[PDB]
């Protein structure tokens, strides 16, 4: 039971990709006439619009700059052969670089990983076109906000995808989902770190970090970059009354965050799947940007920092904790760990240099490695002590990997290879 706010959000999603352009040809697949007309009225005279009410009518659409598909796939999401026909027809109808905005409510789909599985399905599909393939490049998955605020529904999704040419090479997103942040990896991490957290020290430590923002007020807006399974965002909202928007590139991670907020219900918290280095955030809109033990994953720190600066309100504050590299002689074992994780580590000097260049003022940096060491020791006595309860849930292979990993990090700290760094700063004015 949606409202016109939904169609406006669908068009905003389109403009994340096409920016100031008005699309010349738009197709709309939407079986409900009122929603379809609401979408049509969003466009002006520079746009020609074609609409249909069933997917087989997509055969009549071509050369589209954008295809908006709204609540049309109830059958397809339960039937791969029908879904394949749709993806095929969608790809044929779009120009190369054309944008698909797909809205589908998954709240009546009991399977909680459905959003993630659909995203992977779209990302993998290939169609022969000419002497190569075409397929969809991933941009984002957003929640329909009307559904959160009016219907307590966090599982109403909008995919933003773009048609691209492909050869006949694993993505960053797929690397995260297939290696470090598999479902079993995620839940094994949560077990050691603490409920809802994938970061050192769990709830108590995250609260201590949040306090280093200084005074925060109810209703202020926070962007959480690399929100994981949501514990930090949920805590910022529940403890300080912040409105928190969390983003993560991993669908495995966000599937958990989304399942949990949909069940528990807190309208202060919303989530999006996207790459925080690419995604179009509203400029000058956030009071705070928080990133907890995420950015060691991100190579282009300069780009990230400029994007953070852009998204902050003047006077707003950024606070980040991250794995970093120390000043000791690097061991081959640490280097293999770094290479296998694909971490792009920096030291505090480097972070401060980048923050100054970006234009941040009031820069604070801290080497929190001694606290990191305490946390690793406490965490390890816990896995070692609760071995029997762990083995009831996960494999022996998973268990030994946690024990050996924590042992290893302790030695990496000892050589001053592995550091745990803090950075905060403010946008001028
Ligand atoms: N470029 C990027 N954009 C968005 N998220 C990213 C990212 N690079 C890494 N990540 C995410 O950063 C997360 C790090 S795990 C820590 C999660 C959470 N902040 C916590 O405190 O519990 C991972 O889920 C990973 O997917
Ligand atoms: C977010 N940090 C998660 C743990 O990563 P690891 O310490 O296993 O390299």
């Amino acid at each position: 039971a949606s409202m016109p706010a939904v169609e406006r959000q669908l068009i905003e999603c389109l403009h994340h990709v096409i920016k100031g352009a008005e699309p010349q040809q738009v197709g709309i697949l939407c079986p409900q006439d009122d929603q379809r007309k609401a979408l049509t009225e969003q466009f002006g005279s520079k746009t020609a619009t074609s609409f249909c009410k069933e997917v087989d009518s997509l055969k009549n659409l071509s050369n589209l700059d954008a295809l908006i598909v709204n609540q049309a796939l109830d059958e397809e999401i339960n039937d791969s052969e029908k879904l394949d026909k749709f993806i095929t027809a969608a790809l044929r109808s779009l120009r190369t670089d054309g944008v698909l905005i797909l809205r589908q409510d998954l709240s009546k789909v009991k399977e909680m990983k459905k959003m993630a599985m659909l995203t992977d399905y779209f990302d993998v599909f290939r169609l022969e076109e000419g002497n190569g393939n075409v397929g969809f490049q991933f941009y984002a998955v957003n929640e329909v906000l009307d559904s959160v605020y009016v219907h307590q529904n966090w599982l109403d999704f909008i995919w933003t995808l773009m048609k691209k040419p492909f050869p006949k090479v694993v993505s960053f997103r797929d690397f995260l989902d297939r290696t470090q942040y598999t479902d079993t990896g995620i839940f094994a991490y949560e077990w050691i770190f603490g409920n809802n957290f994938i970061s050192p020290g769990g709830w108590n430590q995250n609260l201590a970090i949040l306090k280093r923002f200084g005074p925060m007020k109810t209703g202020q807006r926070m962007l959480d970059i690399g929100v994981g399974i949501g514990g930090g965002a949920r805590q910022a909202a529940s403890e300080f009354g912040l409105q928190v928007h969390g983003v993560d590139l991993s669908t495995n991670m966000l599937a958990v965050a989304l399942e949990r907020v949909h069940k528990e219900k807190d309208a202060r918290v919303t989530y999006a799947v996207c790459d925080a280095c690419e995604y179009e955030f509203e400029p000058n809109s956030f009071d705070y940007v928080f990133s907890r033990d995420c950015i060691q994953h991100i190579k282009d720190t300069d780009k990230l920092f400029s994007r953070i600066y852009r998204a902050l309100k003047p006077g707003g504050k950024v606070l980040i904790t991250m794995y970093g590299v120390g000043h000791g002689t690097l061991s081959e074992s640490f280097k293999e760990y770094v290479s296998q994780r694909q971490y792009y580590l920096k030291n505090l000097e480097q972070i401060e240099e980048i923050a100054k260049k970006t234009g941040f003022i009031d820069i604070e940096v801290e080497n929190m490695t001694p606290r990191f060491k305490e946390i690793l020791l406490e965490e390890r006595e816990r896995i070692e002590q609760d071995k029997e309860t762990f083995l009831a849930k996960f494999s022996q292979n998973a268990y030994d990997g946690l024990v050996s990993g924590w042992k290893s990090k302790l030695q990496y700290i000892a050589d001053d290879n592995h550091n745990w760094n803090f950075f905060a700063a403010v946008k001028p004015q």
